[PDB]
């Protein structure tokens, strides 16, 4: 998160701090969010051989009791996400079992709030905190750079003339507006000039719930 401001502790406990393995090369991180006691939403670029998902996390260095690390068994990826144009930038990790509800953990022109523990800068390494931004949703116009942005499937996030933005190690996190989720974390500018592009939650909600109700 550029140009956010560090939350209270837990006070985001929906959160998900995501480590992901691939066979050749170091773990990758990601944001998510717990919407069942057994799933985790997140972006299918987030995918890997294997995720272990942190919840109740605030410093993600101090392990703490507040912390459960739990095992994924299997990884839903959208089936039309496209590597190329980041299409259907959506995924569900089902967990091996139910978290457990506490204080710290809990299912989940306008302004909008995303949190992550990514960069804090293009130079920058991933926040050792959570950190939170308030964005501004734009109309799809000032994405259009974006050739592959499409109004339909995704937002787009960020005031230009501000600084404020998401980045490298956000990926996966929810964008809400109102109290609700209504997008993911998606991509944007190597350079972190927003906006950037989410994926549109409500496109994809008859998926999520076909995947809960078969697993
Ligand atoms: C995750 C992220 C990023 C990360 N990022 C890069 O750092 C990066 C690079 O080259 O280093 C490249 N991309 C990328 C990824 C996909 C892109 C695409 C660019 N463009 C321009 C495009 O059309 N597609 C499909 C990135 O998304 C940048 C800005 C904002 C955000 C976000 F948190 F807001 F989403
Ligand atoms: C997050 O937690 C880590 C671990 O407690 C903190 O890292 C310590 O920071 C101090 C000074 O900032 C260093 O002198 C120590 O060596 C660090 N310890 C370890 C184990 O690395 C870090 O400051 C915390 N960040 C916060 C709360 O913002
Ligand atoms: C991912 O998206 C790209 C971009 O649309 C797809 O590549 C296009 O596919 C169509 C249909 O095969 C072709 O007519 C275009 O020429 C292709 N464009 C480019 C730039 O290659 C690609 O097929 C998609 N991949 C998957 C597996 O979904
Ligand atoms: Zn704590």
């Amino acid at each position: 998160i550029i140009g956010g401001t560090e939350c209270k502790p837990h006070s985001r406990p929906y959160m998900a701090y995501l480590e992901i393995v691939t066979s050749n090369g170091p773990s990758k991180f990601c944001g998510g969010f717990l919407i069942r006691r057994n799933f985790v939403l997140t972006a299918a670029h987030c995918a890997g051989r294997s995720i272990t998902v942190t919840l109740g996390a605030h410093n993600i260095t101090e392990e703490e009791d507040t912390w459960q690390k739990l095992e994924v068994i299997k990884q839903f990826r959208h089936p039309k996400y496209n590597t190329s144009t980041l299409h259907h930038d959506i995924m569900l990790l089902k967990l091996k079992e139910k978290a457990s509800l506490t204080l710290a953990v809990g299912t989940l022109g306008r302004m909008c709030r995303v949190a992550g523990w990514g960069r804090t800068g293009v130079l920058k390494p991933g926040s050792d905190t959570l950190q939170e931004v308030k964005l501004r949703l734009m109309d799809p116009q000032a994405c259009s750079h974006f050739r592959d942005f499409d109004h339909n499937l995704q937002l787009c996030v960020g005031n230009p003339r501000k600084t404020k933005s998401a980045f490298k190690g956000d990926s996966g996190g929810p964008l809400l507006c109102a109290g609700a989720a209504q997008g993911i974390v998606s991509y944007g500018r190597s350079d972190a000039k927003p906006p950037a592009v989410f994926t549109r939650i409500s496109h994809y909600q008859p998926w999520i719930n076909q995947i809960l109700q078969a697993n």
